[PDB]
C-alpha cells in the first residue's frame, strides 16, 4: 500500500546517477560555450563526485539527530534548486561551483535516505529494494549517456537541467504528502568530537581501509573512463554521438553480466573465491586495454574491448569485496559505510584528476598504463587482504 515512497527514493536516485551520466556526454557543449578547453569535461564528474564527500560522514549521525525526513527534503530542495540556479551561472569559473553543490547532494541518497529503509522496511522488504537500487545505480549510467546523446541532438544541453528538476519534483510532490519519519536520536547534544575519533578507530583498521581503497582503486578505471570518455572519442578519436554511445554499452553490457553471474554464482562459491575469481578479467583488461595503446595509441575498440572484459571482472569482484571490506571491521554499518565511502570518493575525485592529464600530455597510452597501475594496486592489496 504504502510502497509508491521507495519507488519516490528509487527516482532520486535514478536522477542522481543520470544527472551525471547524461551530463558527461553532454559536458562538450557546455564546455564550447563557457569556453575554457576539454580538459574541463571531466572536471564535471569530479567536483560531482567531491561534493558527495563533503558531508557524507557528517549526514549519516545528522539525519539521526534532527528526523530523517526534514534533512532529507533539505536535499530534494537542494537538488531541484541547484538544478535550475546553474542555468543562470554561465561561467565555467563558477558553473563548478554549482556543480559541486550539485554533488553534495549525494550524501543524501545514503546517509539518510538508504537509512529510512533499513529503519523502517523489514528485512525481505529490505532486500527487493536494494535489489532494485542496484539495477539503478547499474542502468542509470548504462542507458543515461545514451539519452544524453539523444538528447544534444533533438535539444540542447539545457533540457537536461530542467528534466531532472521535474522528475526530481516528481518525486519531490510524492515525499512533500508521502514521506514519514524514523529517526530516534531527537534532541541529542551537538557532539562533533565523537564522529571524528571513531571513524579514526575505522581508519586504524590496515585490513579495512586497505580494502576500502582497494574498492576505490578497482572501480576508479571505470569512472575515469566514463568522465573522459566523451573527450576520449567525440574530440580525441573524433567519432559521433551514435559510435560513442555505441562504445558505452559493450563496457557497461559486460559489467551486466558480470551482476548477472554473481547473484547466480553467489551461491555455488564463496565470497572469498568469487573476489579472486572475477579478479582474472579484471587483470586481463587492464592488462589488455593498456597493452593495446602500446605502439598502437589509437585501436580504441581494443581499448574499449578491453574495458570490457576489465568491466565484467568488477560486476562480480568488486561487488563481493563489498561486504567483507564492511565486515573487516566488527563496527557500525554507518561509520564503515560513511568511511569506505569518503575514501573511495578521494581515489575516485583525486584518481580522476590524475587521470585526466594522464590522458592529455600522453594520450591514450599513459591513461591507460594510469587503469593498470589501479589494477595492480588492488591487486597488490589483495596478496594482503586474503592471503
Ligand atoms: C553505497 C554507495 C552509496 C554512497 C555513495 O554515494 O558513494 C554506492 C555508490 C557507488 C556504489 C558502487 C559502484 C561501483 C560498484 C559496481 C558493482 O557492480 C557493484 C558494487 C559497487 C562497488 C557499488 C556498491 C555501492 O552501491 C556504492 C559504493
Ligand atoms: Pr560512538
Amino acid at each position: 500500500q504504502a510502497l509508491l515512497f521507495p519507488l519516490c527514493l528509487v527516482l532520486y536516485t535514478f536522477s542522481t546517477y543520470i544527472g551525471n551520466m547524461m551530463i558527461q556526454p553532454g559536458m562538450l557543449a557546455v564546455v564550447e560555450q563557457y569556453q575554457a578547453g576539454i580538459d574541463w569535461v571531466p572536471t564535471s564528474m569530479t567536483a560531482y563526485l567531491a561534493g558527495g564527500m563533503f558531508l557524507q560522514w557528517l549526514l549519516g549521525p545528522l539525519s539521526d539527530r534532527i528526523g530523517r525526513r526534514p534533512v532529507m527534503l533539505a536535499g530534494v530542495v537542494w537538488f531541484i534548486v541547484t538544478c535550475l540556479a546553474i542555468l543562470l551561472a554561465q561561467n565555467i569559473e563558477q558553473f563548478t561551483l554549482l556543480r559541486f553543490l550539485q554533488g553534495i547532494s549525494l550524501c543524501f541518497i545514503g546517509a539518510v535516505g538508504y537509512a529510512a529503509i533499513q529503519e523502517s522496511f523489514e528485512e525481505a522488504v529490505c532486500i527487493k529494494i536494494t535489489a532494485l537500487m542496484a539495477n539503478v545505480e547499474l542502468i542509470a549510467p548504462l542507458l543515461g549517456p545514451l539519452v544524453g546523446a539523444a538528447w544534444i541532438h533533438v535539444l540542447p544541453w539545457e533540457g537536461m537541467f530542467v528534466l531532472f528538476a521535474a522528475l526530481a519534483a516528481i518525486s519531490f510532490f510524492g515525499l512533500q504528502r508521502a514521506m514519514p519519519e524514523t529517526a530516534t536520536r531527537i534532541g541529542e547534544k551537538l557532539s562533533l568530537k565523537e564522529l571524528g575519533r571513531d571513524y579514526k578507530l575505522v581508519l586504524k583498521n590496515g585490513r579495512f581501509v586497505a580494502g576500502a581503497l582497494a574498492l576505490g582503486f578497482v572501480s576508479l578505471p571505470l569512472l575515469a573512463w566514463i568522465a573522459q570518455s566523451p573527450i576520449i572519442i567525440i574530440t580525441g578519436e573524433q567519432l559521433s554521438s551514435y559510435e560513442y554511445g555505441l562504445l558505452q554499452v559493450p563496457i557497461f553490457g559486460a559489467l551486466i553480466a558480470g551482476n548477472l553471474l554473481l547473484a547466480r554464482l553467489t551461491s555455488r562459491r564463496t565470497v572469498r573465491s568469487l573476489i579472486i575469481m572475477g579478479g582474472w578479467p579484471i587483470m586481463i583488461g587492464l592488462l589488455v586495454a593498456a597493452a593495446a595503446t602500446v605502439i598502437s595509441s589509437h585501436a580504441y575498440l581494443w581499448m574499449t574491448a578491453g574495458l570490457s572484459i576489465y568491466a565484467f571482472g568488477i560486476g562480480l569482484a568488486n561487488a563481493g569485496l563489498v561486504r567483507l571490506t564492511l565486515f573487516a571491521s566488527d563496527m557500525s554499518k554507518g561509520t564503515v559505510s560513511a568511511a569506505m565511502g569518503m575514501l573511495q570518493m578521494l581515489i575516485f575525485t583525486v584518481g580522476i584528476e590524475i587521470s585526466k592529464h594522464a590522458w592529455l600530455n600522453g594520450g591514450n597510452g599513459l591513461f591507460n598504463l594510469f587503469n593498470l597501475v589501479n589494477g595492480i594496486l588492488w591487486l597488490s592489496l589483495m596478496v594482503i587482504f586474503l592471503k
